């Protein structure tokens, strides 16, 4: 299973995560964006949008998307054990509705933002200082966040992570290498700090995070 | 069910489809964002995201997300009908896949990028002329659509329109009412006409872009 990646990057991190947590191991195509590899053909003939993650699988099938490798992952790949499987991506309707929230939360708002709020900074034109209201914008959904973590271990319930704790973490570990206090959000703290210690595969998110640092 | 709502909406109007193609009746509740009815403390004890669609079950379980929405509509009420859920939304995990990334294309980049567009547009400030960045952007996911639709009659591939098509066809009457011309993508026209000619509910989706164009008269 190859994987079109960069350590930096949030969602490949969230793919890294979730690959582990199902056994997957992920053969790893470093994929260099700025030097523009994923313009080249090979990479624009498996995905036309030119985005990384992408997963190339057993039979060719090609998808990107970080939530979506995720649930795949899941589905094809974490099925043999059904405990697991289920304890990653419930199958109750309601449950899993959080969970897909989360995952559109996660996508929508909360990276969202802190992109909106941190590239202009230290991507592209490289600005000086971040817009006032973007800053709000993206403490609003570290409040939201936050709010959904309130007398909650994990971001979509449940007694165990999801791969919507997984997804939010590697977005979340971004934040902090960004050097936003993250302990403003007492739940969002608490929940990135246990979180970190439990799930398999947080190691290269830290370690992947601290390479997007490298941008601040 | 409550729905929590407003016509113009896409993300509401994307449920308002899948609610109809999964004969699930909704109880509508015109919530007015102008006038901070999201921000009541009733509705931010509901929904503390203060954000539209918002659901609330037989149960009182409470979602929002109308492409979570659009999943549990078809898995809890659709579901009965083994072969109308099949349909909105297969269950080979290959399949269903493509149908999430459809999903997510929708809501990160091309609602998103319509929205960065044309939101400082329409509301707050009212620039008198879009980004030309943020232009170039939007034709970009309009772009990625049409070549996802190269040869295949639905958004995820399929012999059936799935919710990610709904999805889609409420993100693109909005593109419609907005102004921009779809002829420039003709793999999205020939789609969009198509499936709004034959999905249930595609009557609220172009009355309700209708209503949505209320902030383009100029
Ligand atoms: C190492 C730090 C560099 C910044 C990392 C940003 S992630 C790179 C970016 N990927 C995405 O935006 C994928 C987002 C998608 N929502 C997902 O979760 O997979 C990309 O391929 N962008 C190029 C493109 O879309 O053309
Ligand atoms: C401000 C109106 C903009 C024009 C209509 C946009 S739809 C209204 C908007 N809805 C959303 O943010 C939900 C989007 C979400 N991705 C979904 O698909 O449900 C909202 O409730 N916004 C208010 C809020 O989030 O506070």
């Amino acid at each position: 299973m190859d994987f079109y990646y960069l350590p930096g990057s949030a969602p490949c991190r969230a793919v890294q995560m979730t690959a582990a947590a199902v056994g997957v191991e992920l053969n790893l195509k470093l994929t260099n964006l700025m030097a523009g590899e994923h313009m080249k053909p090979e990479f624009l003939k498996l995905n036309p949008q030119h985005c990384i993650p992408t997963l190339v699988d057993e039979d060719g099938f090609v998808l990107w998307e970080s939530r979506a490798i995720q649930i795949y992952l899941v589905e094809k790949y974490g099925a043999h054990d059904a405990d697991l499987a289920e304890r990653l991506y419930p199958s109750d309707p309601r449950r899993r509705a959080v969970v897909h929230q989360r995952l559109f939360f996660d996508v929508a708002v909360l990276y969202q933002r802190f992109a909106e709020y941190y590239y202009p900074q230290i991507f592209g034109q490289k600005v000086p200082v971040g817009d006032p209201g973007r800053l709000r914008s993206m403490e609003q959904a570290l409040e939201f966040l936050n709010t959904f973590l309130e007398g909650e271990q994990y971001v979509a319930g449940g007694d165990d992570p999801t791969i919507a704790d997984l997804s939010i973490l590697a977005t979340i570990a971004t934040y902090e290498v960004a050097g936003y206090d993250l302990r403003r959000y007492e739940n969002v703290q608490r929940w990135y700090e246990r979180t970190s210690a439990i799930v398999p595969g947080a190691d290269k998110n830290v370690e992947g995070a601290k390479v997007f640092g490298r941008y601040f």
